[PDB]
């Protein structure tokens, strides 16, 4: 599994692969790992698939429950604290083989500067959180390769489209160097899923655009 | 890793993949796992790459040493016995995580019927050997998927080219269902290697033929 | 044990073998492993036989209990969630040897297109569920061989009868490659059980049809 | 794996199944487990397949080596002693999962009464041996079922043909109650192998007769 | 310990041996292992003797308690479920050396065909139950030999008497191949106990009939040994 | 991680590094480890980063809660006791790997002499606390090197500016001798964070002054 | 520790860092990890420093011994085989923590095309070796980051100078992401060491050129 | 135990403490830990005392044996290699608690520049060696404190006397921060031992010079403590 | 750590060292280990510093709590019983590495003879208490050396001053033979603390008197 998130002027984009494996055997080819928790945040979770799905569902339920109870959505730091508390509480299960590491990307509406309202938060196994100030972050087995690719490709990010292309290329590199991460499957037409968040909210990227970007990257690397 | 071998009328063909991994990390993309030990036998070894290369080299050295010393090549049963002895002697190291399971394909010149002179021999971790009578066998992590694919596809084998196509398709299925087995890499132009053995000896299949077969299979499945 | 399920236009069919073993000794020859939990779903469970029977009974009781209490049956995703919860709760006992891996197939009456209303759901040991999109799935010791056979045979499925024949042939292959899976016993006249679900509900396949299909397959492979 | 042997007036017969498994997965369908060590004895070995093959080969080599060196074959007691010594020496490796339990059947040319010259010898894991006096014995995973079937069926043994039928039926029962023992494969046409030993020596039973007996048994139980 | 049960037209018969051992020592010679839980079911339990007796008593108490409370006896499947629940509950004690494997035989008064109303149920260590429909079943250490003997002898069963003879012969074979199972003791006059269930209920078999059957079986075996040989050698 | 604190005439200064690591990999470059708990105390915590942040937040919340409830801030000894109790209660988690060692520096308004109101308190894993009377203290992996540098550089401290320079140089030495402690990153413009406490309360040192001091130290050692 | 190697038209280059650590403590700042084994091959060894130095010394001694004895240097395959044998023989001691993973770069004078005479060979802990065909390879703790940086930067390599700059930048990235790898120390004037091999042989790169390249990279990334 | 060695223009100096402990108990107060192996090298060993003495004795014997056999002393690299081989061969016994870490200081007569002929070599437990380039090194339990003190005090080293004073002060700091290192004992008159190597060979420093240097250091420390304050309070 | 207590005509004197260590490193130089629990008893606790401080604080709180509740101070035996109960209850924590061994010295107001009213009580790890009748006792790592010194020096005790000198000399000997015990620091001017208890209560000994005694002892032994 590999999930990447990066900031661009005016928003943030998160993308993830589609492969789930049980050892060396491939058990899934269309797993979705990026979820829209609310109108302005997206969460990607790596590790055990069942724990990831349960975590995303519970986190979305908790956020919506607070919003309905109080009539006002939580602040971004409050959402970070809730996710960190959940990760800290899952420590005993993580030590038993049910580890789940989330990745939070969101748009801060209350931020003073709309062009710097994108936020990326990374979590560790002990529940600690850190707000990324370098503009990109990745989680999963292929996270290191994706981060090293983004370190060189981040100078090309100028808007949403370029950021999406860079994220797709980072996922392609991660799948190229990690067997647990699946690359663009042209035979079955299965492509990574992406979410773009801006001032108008979080929307899902259509599959056609991601397919076009993946084909362009493959053609560029073929010669 | 996955290595397949199947019999066709008049010969035998063996093919293997190119991927080698260290856990979940891909460390090799062009490893050659099928060797031509002599003029009529080919050996594919799965497991640890270092042990596989060492075993292939030592086995070829031993066979050529006997042939030069005695002036006559060993019989097929003798080659089977020597390979089984090597596998049996490697048991202690295999129990430490250095397992290596070879697959042997050959063309018996001393066989009575030329059309049934192909031979496929499989080996287990205890050194036991068994001559396969179903006409196909596979070894490696993805061996089960390739064997099950060949079970359905073996009815289409009537010559060397059809057998090569079936072997390539079986390797494609094994790589499709196993992450440790590499499929045809179209971006880098890396394709599985194959060896065809017949009455005229053992030759390496050119890369262009395997590339054409792999592209045909990919177009068929898309 | 081996249980197979596959989708055909307008429905879904699930079949399972009849053999239970205690190590190498054969203890049962007519075990039924496919249950009709309600009018539009069928459940096949592999692993320990006692745990499978208890799971099927408890799951059917829970579904009927909810339907009677609320006056309306659960949605398909609700049934999936309840089964996943049961599997997740059984994890501690599964680690001790009482492992149970279910397989759920159903027909969604609320689905948009009637011809694509068939559903197949697979579960893992951690409770993770995945709605299968390939059109077939299998569980049990001989699951791999049956799945590989269905991969090559699924192109022939065009209606309920062809799908049933493909399922029977996949079970035959699984029994041919797995000693823990029982094949068609012609001496005792014992054949695998199958269930077909369509718009009219779930019905049991009569033994005569399955016996005829098994004899046809055996005669096909004998020459 | 299941190997049976029973005595009939004027000789002895030994039969064994053909299946070899690796856990629950079937790996072999035509394994031959009964060997003709010399002109008047046959040896069937259960357990690990590789160890069984190696034991049979080494035992035959040792017996033939002694016969060539001395110009006179070993007495039956000497053969029993050598096999027991081999089993005793294999104890340390058997404790590591390489167990091999042989079954020895032979015809004693030097015996007084020719009609009772048949001999059946069983072995344990500690190397001990015992000459059976009840007329039948079996080894392997399905040995108990085969012996319990032969206990009821032994009263019908009056000649070589009836003894062969009883042995085939016992193997059928063992395969019926045990998954590790393969039954008659009518689809593939694979049947258990048998060896008949009498005053004229040890010969291999033709496959057609065993197929006829198996089909008769199946029709009887259908 | 070995308990056998087989179906005959019109009923069912269950029999068990009389020996209890502590290792290689023989600690008991007249232990009774077949119980009449109610008017139409009999239960035999193998394993630890104390756990077997406690299980039989508790199961009978539970069945009679339900019958008295509700005024109607449980259905056969209900009794099967209660016994399976008890076996499943005893899993922790079984893992510590207190295993008890029961064997349930009964007559279903509510069954459609009176001649096929007999039922035999077998249980495993995990509490799973399977209604045996091949006509016979056995439990205990010598269960395999008795089951294999019944496989060859079941074709002779035509009524209650033949079924009882087959059960006694199966127990004799099991004791012949198992040291932990006691055989017919002619010196002390101790014979296995049997229960026959039919449309009129479950009744204990008198010892005289079982003694006669055991003597006939022993005489037949001795005569066969006299007639038989080791392929021509005695 | 390395956090240093030292007393100067009229107050106290505490500084810490910015690097967090996961084994050998560098995962953080702008981590803040010095917190202003209230108007006159600053707390720096070393060890696991998550536990440090949680402890700082909980300690500040508890102090403010007591102040709001009673209408009067806790005495310095009361704050020491609360922090020691928290450390003692975290012992079980620390033995499992979640170890956190805090360092407390504060200004005592109720002290007799204003010039000697600076306070430095050190803690151990067992919850024991000691008020340092030597003028400096350091915690973390690089604590030994920083303390040994401060032992030689403390004679130059005469006011807040010289004390801040000495603290920055001690952090530079700790980073120079320890890989887990990050030095002044001139490429990214990241410098250690410091807090100065005096009679007017606790304030954060602007980054420009610390950058100037670090550049001066680097020029001195070049 | 990080040692990189990459191929450029007409030669090959290898560079390594200078830091040696003991846990989180920095124990060495001017360690040399790249050795010139002979006139056309260079070897860099990662892992335990003592084992690396001993391996380099012994390997150079063996190569020179063979060259002096036979009057002709070993072929490149022979050198690869000897290094693989040494790595395989060190497996038992590596299991105790004395691990050494070498990287071999050389120039094949017997190669047909002079522009493709460069060779890069990597080794695993089991003694297996693989001739890299993608043009670059790295070993050590920071090997992954350096390799991923070279993957992006390899398109700029056209001659020796560009290859040297790319190798220096890859080492800079590896030090930037790994704390066990030392970066260019401008305060002490310590820079990574590099070796360039071409048709004229292997020579050590002067420190001034590497210092200029490192300063250019630092100013580029500032 | 703490042994220090630093370079000065024209030579090298090595010094060590005198205390040996068995846990928290003081067992020795006048242990000599710096040996003159030959005319131009000095070796100090930290760790177990017995292993240290045996190491120094065997190393000196080996060097003298080679010099007598060949008629020419070993080069400095040869001595380093022999000591590294000894350390590597002692690894198995060091893993059982018999650890010995040597420190080597020497004066290479074959070096080009006479003023930079001093050499300091440090060894690890795996037998690896490194020629120090910073001009000072220390080994022992208190090595970190002595090395950190020398890092600050090395700017004052201009000749042999100043280097000796710096080494004595580093040992004083190491003893001040480590309980296993013994400080100058004024009551018993026991002081650290030092060896200084120059172009004329290796000689032992007389005890009076070290005693007066230690006394001056103690007086300076006491005066600084009197002058200083805890940020305003004493 | 070492704490000594001895009886002199008319009272009792208790003294202790000032050093706290973490293995071989010295972490504290002015630790106070003798506490005035109430007007007529003093308690010295050895072992872990945190446990000792907590024990002293809790014991003083309990004694004052009882005195305030009942309006009458506890008898000496009641204080002994409470301290023994606390020590016994701390057994589980002591077995895990948090051992604390106290030493109680007091003056009995209700005793018959004023000149023999001094009391010394020692405790073991199991909570057992014993009223010492030998006239002196010591606890800590250097307790044996201090007790052996007092065994020879106790004949010189005739009043409070001589007893204080003997206690100081015993502490000096304990520090002389034990590295974990701190001796008189004449560079920093740190000396052991002492408490003198008599009919007028318990008073802390001024540092000047102890410094004079320590200097006299050092000059005597020089």
């Amino acid at each position: 599994t590999t999930i990447v998130a990066l900031k661009y002027p005016g928003g943030v984009v998160m993308a993830g692969d589609r492969r789930s494996t049980q050892g060396n055997m491939i058990s899934g080819r269309d797993v979705r790992k990026v979820y829209i928790t609310d109108d302005y945040t997206a969460t990607g979770i790596a590790g055990t698939a069942a724990v990831a799905v349960e975590f995303a569902r519970l986190y979305a339920v908790e956020l919506e429950h607070y919003e309905k109870l109080e009539g006002v959505p939580l602040t971004f730091a409050g959402k970070i604290n809730r996710l960190a508390i959940m990760v800290r509480g899952n420590l005993a299960a993580a030590m038993q083989g049910l580890l789940a590491l989330p990745l939070l990307a969101g748009y801060d509406i209350h931020a003073s500067d709309p062009q710097s309202a994108g936020r990326i938060v990374s979590f560790d196994a002990a529940g600690g959180w850190n707000i990324e100030e370098e503009g990109y972050q990745a989680v999963g087995s292929g996270s290191l390769f994706a981060k090293s690719s983004m370190k060189k490709l981040y100078s090309q990010v100028t808007d949403g489209d370029s950021g999406l292309r860079v994220a797709v290329e980072a996922l392609y590199d991660a799948a190229d160097d990690d067997s647990a991460t699946g690359g663009p499957d042209l035979v079955r037409g299965i492509f990574p899923t992406a979410v773009i968040i801006d001032a108008d909210g979080a929307v899902d990227v259509p599959e056609s655009r991601i397919a076009e970007l993946a084909r362009a990257i493959i053609e560029s690397r073929s010669g």
